[PDB]
């Protein structure tokens, strides 16, 4: 689902929609939410809703719009999971970072904006959150279980604003030696935080996932809120 009429333009000229939640009380910081591999779907709407309840405004951009506008896939449907994986495999990460940059700029200047912008990303969006943190576009970035973070560690010294990452210890995407590389690499930059959730794998914060772990989700989520709270004012 997207908010009808919302259109955001990327540096290269491409336009895309977004699901937008205005804040309960303005002004407020705006959180750009970077999707999982399923488009802008139920978990994204639930996340917009949660962040509104917590005193933010939120913008969730349609990152698959370069491939197919308005994709919103049910992660419990096998056929739709297959299409999600195809879209993720074809996804242009660089263009994704550009689209997120444009959504961050949009979020800075809405009439409800206090001028501070955060980013929270899950799965695909967690990978994008790290790349955005390296570019420095946001005041604070948060990623949940991005894939391939051990391949991006050369970017660690580029991070100049705080970023927080939540990783599942049982995530099959992240074997032990990758976890060790990430832990060591992140330790070199105190602006980065990474927490490991030993009893949780991928997608642990989404109730509809077979990987959902309530204790891990709750701890991660309260850490996220405490980390974003300084943006409020």
């Amino acid at each position: 689902m997207l908010t009808e009429g919302i259109s955001i333009q990327s540096y290269d000229g491409h336009t895309f929609g977004a699901l937008v939640g205005s804040p309960a009380k303005a002004p407020a910081p705006v959180i750009v939410i970077a999707q999982e591999i399923f488009g802008v779907n139920a978990f994204m709407r639930e996340t917009v809703s949660w962040l509104v309840d917590q005193g933010y405004a939120a913008v969730c951009p349609d990152l698959y719009a370069r491939q197919a506008p308005g994709t919103a896939l049910d992660p419990q449907d096998e056929a739709q999971r297959e299409q999600a994986y195809k879209l993720w495999q074809a996804f242009d990460m660089e263009a994704g970072v550009g689209d997120l940059e444009a959504a961050i700029r949009y979020a800075r200047h809405q009439p409800y904006s206090n001028g501070k912008v955060g980013l929270v990303g899950y799965s695909l969006g967690g990978a994008l959150a790290f790349l955005v943190a390296a570019k420095g576009y946001v005041d604070r970035a948060v990623g949940y279980y991005g894939v391939g973070l051990e391949k991006q560690l050369n970017k660690v010294p580029e991070v100049k604003h705080p970023a927080l990452f939540h990783m599942g210890g049982q995530d099959h995407f992240v074997p032990a030696p990758s976890r060790q590389l990430i832990t060591e690499g992140f330790g070199a930059n105190p602006l980065l935080q990474v927490h490991w959730y030993e009893e949780a794998g991928h997608s642990f914060a989404r109730t509809s996932s077979s990987g959902y772990v309530a204790s891990a989700a709750a701890l991660a989520n309260e850490r996220t809120l405490d980390f974003l709270a300084p943006l409020q004012s």
